[PDB]
DNA sequence: GGGATGGTG
DNA sequence: TGCACCATCCCT
């Protein structure tokens, strides 16, 4: 039977209580500078629908959006707020976000919708978002009586769910994790998004004309080696020309015909020419199809601006995701890939940018959980850990490590961090089986804490069902009982690994929360653009490089207090290139 | 829509 | 490889 609603004309006094359920629906899925379709509001006066126009034009209503005394509950309220930012119109007072209550409470369940949050309490008189708008092609916004019942209904169930989801908070000790830590960090997050990087598209462009000319030469003298033409870009075709016209040799299968990986055709190179005329071609290919063209694509031509958007409840360890454009995977490893960075430029005349990054917060974070004297001192000493790693599984002195010593105890330390499970380990040959087991055992008798901590975590999760970070995020981890080899393992090495990776996000979380009260308490000009992991990138006028190269370290070396010391670097210039 | 590929921490 | 992600490209 239907929900019972104020289909209003004109915003009343009632619709302004101090507390309720708000709804400011964008569907679009990228929210920048889109549409709002509607709005809805339950309180306890009643439930109510207003047409955005009339609503966002009422000067009542749009104080009471800004009144951060007037306490609202939502559904990623980050959206909303973005949207409304578009439009000059400041939200403020959402005391509670329902997709970020769900996500804490348990991120496998891929909670994106009001209606699968609502389902995790037996609630089901609300709509799947999809099923009221549909999706790709088919998917429009319905009429009004339609559009107004759906939102209303939203809005119902966010009024009823906000109870039930801060109460399992609570006796999850996750209640200040939400308030706390989450909730700030999406007004930050929105903050950032609205605020976007600056792009020189000339620069960019230029790249792309460059690697158009290059790409044709080896795209060319390819066909040439291969005695035909073909789509290269088809890992099928390509297939076919290497391991059936060329004869060279399978070492690798994949689960649909002959594997063409970057690591596979690394050791078929020798067998002929074509193979580094390959790996060439797709090294440039991706950079261009992906990192110029696919960035061109999304810059805003009015302000030469892209504008990421930062999905605060995807990942299952507690990290952030970027999407349209991606914004934490721009190339750096090869330098032909890092010059991309040159494109990212200051929003500002005399403006630099500025990044700092964690130095091995993921080892450092594992020492403090574990407990491992061993780990603990190095880092104390601010050893490199690589070569320290080296010095103890291989037993010689700091003179004695050489560079593949270095960069295997690299892959083991990387190794444990991913976790060592009873069911992988092993592709980058060199006898592995009993040696890679030799030398992991080796690592457990230098860092016993470490052992220790790995067995315990284990343990831990299959007897509680889950495992926890340092600011109490969770994981359910069910699959640590299967019967099932393969599948168990997987949770193993989760178990082990999403404290870790897990904690490492709770911190720099924080450390942003810490800045932005830092720099307003300043009153300096700089802010966040960025996060990247274990990263912060930041823009500011010129004339405070000096206060941030102090400042920005000593925050998120200081966000938490483990018993190891947080070592922060930071580097800054006219470019993101040039900030290292 | 799925897999294959490759970009980041 | 093994942890966590996202975008482009084929191809059914
Ligand atoms: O607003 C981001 C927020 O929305 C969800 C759905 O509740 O994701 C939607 O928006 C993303 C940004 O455009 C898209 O990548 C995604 O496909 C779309 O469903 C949440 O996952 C996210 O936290
Ligand atoms: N995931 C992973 C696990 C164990 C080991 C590696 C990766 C590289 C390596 C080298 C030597 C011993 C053990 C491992």
């Amino acid at each position: 039977a239907a929900m019972a609603f104020t289909l209003a004309d004109r915003v009343t006094e009632e619709m302004l209580a101090d507390k309720a359920a708000l709804v400011v629906e964008v569907v679009e899925e990228n929210y920048h500078d889109a549409p709002i379709v509607g709005i809805a509001v339950v309180n306890e006066h009643g439930r109510f629908f207003l047409r955005p126009e009339t609503a966002l034009a009422d000067p009542q209503f749009v104080a009471w959006l800004g009144d951060e005394t007037k306490k609202k509950s939502m559904f990623d309220s980050k959206r909303a707020a973005v949207a409304l930012k578009w439009k000059g119109i400041e939200l403020c007072g959402v005391s509670f976000d329902l997709l970020l209550a769900a996500y804490l409470l348990d991120p496998a369940q891929g909670v994106d919708d009001v209606a699968a949050a609502a389902k995790m309490k037996q609630y089901e008189a609300v709509r799947p978002d999809e099923a009221v708008y549909g999706k790709g092609a088919k998917r429009a916004v319905p009429d009004e009586p339609v559009l107004a019942e759906h939102l209303v209904r939203k809005a119902a169930a966010i009024w009823e769910l906000e109870r039930p989801f801060l109460d399992e908070l609570r006796r999850n000790e996750q209640d200040r994790l939400l308030v706390e830590l989450e909730q700030p960090l999406s007004s930050i997050l929105a903050e950032m998004e609205f605020a976007g990087v600056k792009v020189d598209t000339k620069r960019l462009e230029q790249m792309g004309k460059e690697l158009a000319e290059q790409l044709g030469t080896v795209e060319q003298r390819i066909y040439e080696l291969a005695g035909q033409e073909f789509n290269i870009n088809s890992p099928k075709q390509l297939g076919v020309i290497l391991f059936e016209k060329l004869q060279l040799p399978v070492l690798k299968k994949t689960k649909t015909g002959y594997s063409t990986s970057a690591d596979v055709l690394e050791k078929l190179a020798p067998y002929h020419e074509i193979v580094e005329n390959i790996l060439h071609y797709r090294q440039l290919g991706k950079l261009q199809s992906t990192y110029i063209e696919g960035l061109l694509k999304v810059v805003r031509p009015d302000t030469k601006k892209v504008h990421t958007i930062f999905n605060q409840a995807l990942t299952q360890t507690g990290r952030l995701s970027s999407t349209e454009p991606n914004l934490q995977n721009i190339p750096i490893r090869l330098e032909e890939g890092r010059k991309i960075r040159q494109a990212f430029v200051p929003s500002e005349s005399d403006w630099l940018i500025f990044a700092a990054d964690y130095s091995q917060i993921e080892l450092r974070v594992l020492a403090h959980i574990a407990e491992d004297d061993n780990l603990m001192e190095a880092f104390r000493r601010d050893l490199d850990i690589h070569t320290k790693t080296a010095m103890d599984i291989f037993q010689v002195s700091e003179d004695e490590v050489t560079p593949n010593m270095r960069r295997q105890a690299k892959a083991v330390n990387f190794g444990i961090v991913y976790g060592i499970s009873d069911y992988g380990l092993a592709q980058n040959l060199n006898i592995s089986r009993k040696e890679a087991a030799e030398f992991i055992e080796r690592y457990f008798e230098s860092f016993p804490g470490v052992k220790r901590y790995m067995e315990n975590i284990v343990q831990e999760a299959k007897q509680k069902g889950y495992v926890t970070t340092l600011l109490h995020r969770r994981r359910y981890l069910p699959d640590i009982t299967s019967r099932n080899f393969n599948v168990r393992s997987f949770a193993e090495r989760m178990a082990m690994n999403t404290p870790i990776q897990g904690s490492a996000a709770d911190i720099i979380k924080k450390a942003m929360i810490d800045l932005n009260a830092r720099l307003k308490e300043e009153r300096l000009q700089a802010h966040l653009l960025l996060q990247v992991h274990d990263e912060l990138i930041l823009e500011a006028p010129k004339e405070e490089m000096e206060r941030l190269c102090r400042l920005v370290p000593e925050v998120m070396e200081q966000a938490v207090t483990l018993r190891v010391p947080l070592k922060v670097d930071y580097h800054y210039g006219s470019t993101w290139y040039d900030a290292k």
